[PDB]
């Protein structure tokens, strides 16, 4: 059964609630980015309306096979009425495709629901700047002060030129990135950019590269291993064992690995910046955790929530605990009084 913060009061809407079969009243299925934990149970034989992005919208008939006339894509930043009630789509600073949902409830009030997000200042010039939110459904992943990290630019900095130092010393050194879902693709295309290679792949993670509106993506990607310096490997093959196991399959072309894991938030981010991160080694196999976010450190949820200033705000991450649940509630009712909303 849906639980409350999926529905949408006022409305036949819910949000990201497909693992719970036909839900009563539902009118209008919204999908706000293809992570599989927000599509869970979408198939090919689903047949009610799925609002989306474009892209998400690409993904659901190529690698869900969800047939064309359940699919709805709308444009962003984009006044759309749907089943009689006004809706937009932001992006959510988040994988490709993925959206913030704001509602124009029929009784006047205004809701936003921010999927997952990583909050930017940007935000504050979309169309959220021009009217009044009611109701907040929030991305809490890390609503806590020791969660902290970089930007998104610093750990390609750290990541371009680690690479590019590596690969100048040994010609003959490979460059392996994990992946598991789609977002963070910067990671391995601004390596094989700085490396002058495209990224080698399966096929099956090439498929789902060619759904997400990349400009010039033929230039860059490829399923051709060998004529490419740049490999990429599902995450659980990223650690020595796997890694040995990889460089084997090469044909004597290369004697180095060197990969990275992108993670989110890790305790060492408590202690170490990012220029002084440092990799595991075990003889020519060296692999860096490099800490590149798509969601909001505190700081930045704090500013977004501090500028929005909701009536009242539901989370949508890390609501299974009473100790979680009272930690947030009390953060938000600092944030409030110190802003004086
Ligand atoms: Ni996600």
């Amino acid at each position: 059964t849906c639980p409350f913060y999926k529905k949408i009061p006022g409305t036949g809407f819910t949000v990201d609630a497909f693992q719970y079969g036909v839900v009563e009243g539902c009118t209008a299925y919204f999908l706000t980015h293809f992570h599989s934990d927000h599509y869970a149970g979408l198939s090919k034989h689903f047949t009610f309306p799925v609002y989306c992005s474009e892209i998400t919208g690409n993904l659901l008939k190529n690698k869900l096979h969800v047939q064309e006339q359940y699919i709805h894509p709308l444009p962003l930043d984009t006044e759309c009425i749907v089943n009689g009630v006004k809706v937009v789509l932001l992006d959510a600073n988040h994988c490709p495709g993925a959206v913030m949902i704001l509602f124009y409830l029929p009784n006047g009030t205004v809701i936003l629901h921010t999927g997952d997000f990583r909050a930017d200042p940007s935000m504050e010039r979309s169309l959220l700047a021009d009217q009044k939110v009611h109701m907040l459904y929030l991305d809490t992943t890390y609503c806590s002060p020791e969660y902290t990290f970089p930007s998104q630019q610093e750990v390609i900095r750290f990541a371009i030129n680690t690479a590019f130092e590596a690969v100048t010393l040994n010609p003959h050194a490979l460059v392996v990135c994990g992946t598991y879902s789609i977002g963070k693709e910067k990671v391995f295309l601004a390596i094989a950019d700085v490396l002058g290679s495209k990224v080698g792949m399966s096929q099956e993670k090439y498929k789902t590269l060619q759904c997400l509106n990349i400009p010039e993506i033929n230039s860059l990607i490829t399923t051709d291993m060998c004529s490419s310096l740049v490999h990429l490997l599902p995450m659980m093959q990223i650690n020595f064992k796997g890694l040995q196991s990889h460089l084997k399959k090469c044909g004597g072309k290369y004697n180095q690995i060197l990969a990275f894991r992108p993670t989110g938030w890790t305790h060492s981010n408590k202690f170490t910046r990012i220029a002084d991160v440092i990799p595991q080694t075990k003889g020519n196999i060296s692999i860096y955790g490099i800490p590149y976010s798509e969601h909001s450190s505190y700081l930045e949820m704090k500013r977004f929530v501090q500028w929005l200033k909701p009536q009242k705000i539901i989370p949508t991450v890390n609501v299974g605990t009473w100790k979680s649940r009272s930690t947030m509630e009390k953060y938000f009712r600092e944030w409030k009084l110190e802003a004086g909303y």
